[PDB]
């Protein structure tokens, strides 16, 4: 039969697939749905004709992700520099300034106090280690508590608790501040890294590298979905919705988190892992594409709307811009236009919106989810564990990804060390 | 005879005998000099007839400084929002913006991480114990070489610089890294505190409260020197230049540190103090006043320039201002006008020098120093045993002041301590 079987076409399966097979071992790549890349995803827009956009992963940043620099190298994928922002419509308050870094000196001290007590939180985290085996569940609080001991200042908190929102996708009474730290951590100890860093896009899509790296895995199944995964043999069985089950020495979960539980183990999970995979993590991130007419360019906003920030997405015509908000799916309905509009006119009271295209990562069952973020709690209980090999079986992906947890990066980092188990025994 | 002799006229001697006074005691204040205020010293200009100036100490903050603050309110001096500064010209490379903070975002991140390195140094330092019983050797090296383990690019480091060789009165390589972090507790833990809090002036001179202050004490003595103090008897005995002996219980030196050599101790100090009491300490610190023609209000200029710092002082007249830089005396010489006019161009070639005035601190008798700064090492042998007594003789002032050194406040402080020393007894 096969070596390896890869469940799952995203960035994490396909480097996996690829790679074992560069290695000459026989591996075969299912996907359950009908296109690869999971995640990262480039269509055409739906607003305009013609467009191509991303609807899921779109940022990257070379210095920040080495493993994502050299697949762009080893296939001549073009970036470009994401867009520059050169006008500032934020809603922080009379004092803000209109800068991208709106923070009035009248408010520098405090900033300076508690940008040293965030980082000396943030340098307890040992990224090896794992969430759960450090002594941390003083800081698995919300993080609308956490920042309450900081003591900040109008434009700053609301600051920071505007791009909190925006990068977690969890408002704050929601997201745990153990793991904003963990995202501070991921980035070299550095708050200001975890926004420098979407920095550039792919010129032509994310869609781009997934069919460089595509066009080196020889055997691939689309529409096929896996419902169980059995290893109590000899050699384990991986059995599918409309078809047949598939036989390896080794099996690579590739697919989201939030997704394991619509699976069936034989045997079942460890018991630590059993509960959170159960009720997932707590991700509702939320990306809206807005077409609108009326906005000048290099539009950027922060503030205290629904809409933690909009800015500047893509340019369509000379009256006309694509922008990007982000928010999360707990607290708005992508689907009430009236309250987009609200939201959007809330920062530029100037401008129409010709409609808005997004896709539903949270309702989408090869998905059910955005990005990972743990609910308050979970990963103080378990995170390393989460995607520890499991007899045969191994868990790849972001999702579970330690040193870039949530990123491109950290897809390529988890499959890069399963391909290792795999290689060494 | 008396219960306390005081010896020296500053505000620490003023507000010791003043506070004994009020508790009853019998005090004679003895002072060197010809006038009250040591180290603040408001005179009329040498350029400029009818303008009065300070030569000597002036920038106070109040949140910053609750025993000056009590002064100020106790005689109702009015004090004035210092100078605030709208037009910059710094000399710090072709990226530094000019802002009063004048670093680019391409610096953000190494700002954010030096500024938490700094300030976990910092943390290191507890205020009540003494800068030589804490373990801190490791950090009492040049400041220069801290400052290249800190990775800093150009503006942000040569900010940094200039901004420490204003404070400390030292050129980098001679200036104690471990007292730039003690500066930096000093003030709650800020960097930016450090600069922030040169914030007010007294509107008529600090003499208007070294007259309130002395307008309470009933017995003084000017242009008397003491040379000698002797405590092998009963009673201590104060000898003088020309003229005889003074007896007391009590003695309070509130003479600059940098002095103490010239005085004849029995019994002679302890041995631990000695060695430092003898070369005094590192301080070169240098202030002038340049009155200039061509400058406009409100300039503020740092950079790599002789003159680290060079800033609006006062208006003249429409055409006429002064200003002030400072640096320190070791590395310039006040007294060849010809640098002062290119040190100054430097910043500002339009500008015309006029004039200078200042006083030459490091080479008066009756002070041998300006504000205190140790040398490299000096602080972590002894530096909280200085300002402790020994025997019925007590040492204050600023020089000595662990909560707020350097500071007018901290000679207000150190004299409540010595105040209350002989009080419980
Ligand atoms: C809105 C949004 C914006 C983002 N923006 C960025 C960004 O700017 N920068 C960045 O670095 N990252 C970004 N990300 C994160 C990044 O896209 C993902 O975390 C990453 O692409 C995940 O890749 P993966 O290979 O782990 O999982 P996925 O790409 O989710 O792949 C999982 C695959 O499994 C398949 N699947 C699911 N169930 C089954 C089944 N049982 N059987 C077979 N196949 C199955 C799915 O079809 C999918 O193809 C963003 C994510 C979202 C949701
Ligand atoms: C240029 C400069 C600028 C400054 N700027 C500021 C500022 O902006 N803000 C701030 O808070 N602080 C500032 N300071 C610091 C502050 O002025 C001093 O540290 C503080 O005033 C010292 O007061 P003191 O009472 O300890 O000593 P001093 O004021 O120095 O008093 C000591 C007294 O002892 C007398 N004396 C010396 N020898 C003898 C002798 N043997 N017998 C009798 N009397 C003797 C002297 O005449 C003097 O009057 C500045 C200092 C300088 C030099
Ligand atoms: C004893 C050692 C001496 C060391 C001192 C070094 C630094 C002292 C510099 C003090 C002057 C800063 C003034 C603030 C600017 C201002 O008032 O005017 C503001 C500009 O202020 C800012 O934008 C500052 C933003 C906040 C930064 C906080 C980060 C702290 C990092 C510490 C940096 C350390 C130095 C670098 C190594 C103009 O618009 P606004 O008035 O509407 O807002
Ligand atoms: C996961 C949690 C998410 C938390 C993220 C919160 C903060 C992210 C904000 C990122 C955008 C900053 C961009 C820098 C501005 C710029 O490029 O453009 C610059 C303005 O930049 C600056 O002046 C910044 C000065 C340096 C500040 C360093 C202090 C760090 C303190 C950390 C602050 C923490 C937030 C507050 C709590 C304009 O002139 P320039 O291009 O010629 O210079
Ligand atoms: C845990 N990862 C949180 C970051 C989520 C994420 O990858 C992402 C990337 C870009 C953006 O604009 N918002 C969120
Ligand atoms: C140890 N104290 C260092 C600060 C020296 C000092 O008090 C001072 C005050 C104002 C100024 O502009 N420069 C120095």
């Amino acid at each position: 039969m096969y070596d390896a079987i890869v469940v799952g076409g995203g960035f994490s399966g396909l480097k996996a697939a690829r790679d074992l097979t560069n290695a000459g071992k026989k591996v075969l790549l299912l996907e359950g749905g009908e296109r690869l890349g999971g995640r990262a995803y480039s269509r055409e827009s739906r607003n305009v004709p013609g467009l191509r956009v991303e609807i899921g992963g779109a940022y990257l940043h070379r210095k920040h992700h080495p493993r994502l620099a050299a697949e762009l190298d080893r296939y001549g994928i073009p970036t470009a520099a994401a867009s520059e922002f050169t006008s500032f419509r934020h809603r922080l308050g009379p004092t803000a300034v209109d800068q991208a870094f709106p923070i009035p000196g009248s408010e520098a001290v405090a900033v300076e106090a508690a940008t040293y007590t965030l980082l000396r939180d943030a340098h307890r985290i040992d990224l090896e280690k794992g969430l759960e085996n450090q002594d941390l569940e003083d800081l698995d609080i919300p993080l609308n508590e956490y920042v309450d001991k900081l003591d900040l200042p109008p434009v700053s908190r609301q600051f920071l608790l505007a791009w909190a929102w925006n990068m977690l996708g969890q408002p704050a009474d929601q997201a745990s501040a153990l793991w904003m730290l963990q995202l501070v951590a991921a980035h070299h100890y550095s708050i200001l890294g975890v926004v420098l860093s979407l920095d550039e896009v792919f010129s032509n899509g994310s869609a781009d590298l997934v069919d460089a790296m595509s066009q080196e895995i020889p055997e691939i199944r689309l529409q096929t979905v896996v419902t169980g995964i059995d290893q109590s043999g000899d050699v384990v069985n991986v059995t599918v919705k409309d078809g047949h089950a598939f036989q390896a020495h080794s099996v690579i979960v590739a697919t989201p988190m939030n997704t394991w539980r619509r699976i069936v183990f034989t045997p079942a999970l460890p018991e630590r892992r059993r509960s959170v995979i159960e009720e997932g993590h707590g991700g509702q991130g939320l990306k809206i594409l807005i077409h609108v007419r009326g906005a000048e360019a290099g539009i950027e906003c922060v503030g205290d709307g629904i809409f933690p920030t909009l800015y500047d997405y893509c340019e369509v015509s000379e009256s006309e811009r694509l922008l990007v908000a982000f928010t999360d799916s707990g607290s708005f309905d992508p689907t009430d236009i009236g309250a987009v509009k609200d939201a959007v006119l809330y920062y530029l009271p100037e401008v129409e919106v010709l409609g808005i295209d997004y896709h539903d990562w949270i309702a989408d069952p090869l998905f059910e989810g955005p990005w990972v973020a743990p609910r308050v709690g979970q990963f103080s209980r378990v995170h390393k564990e989460l995607g520890e090999p499991a007899g045969r079986i191994h868990f790849v992906g972001s999702d579970v990804s330690l040193e870039f947890p949530g990123y491109i990066e950290g897809a390529l980092e988890t499959a890069e060390c399963a391909v290792n188990a795999i290689l060494h025994s």
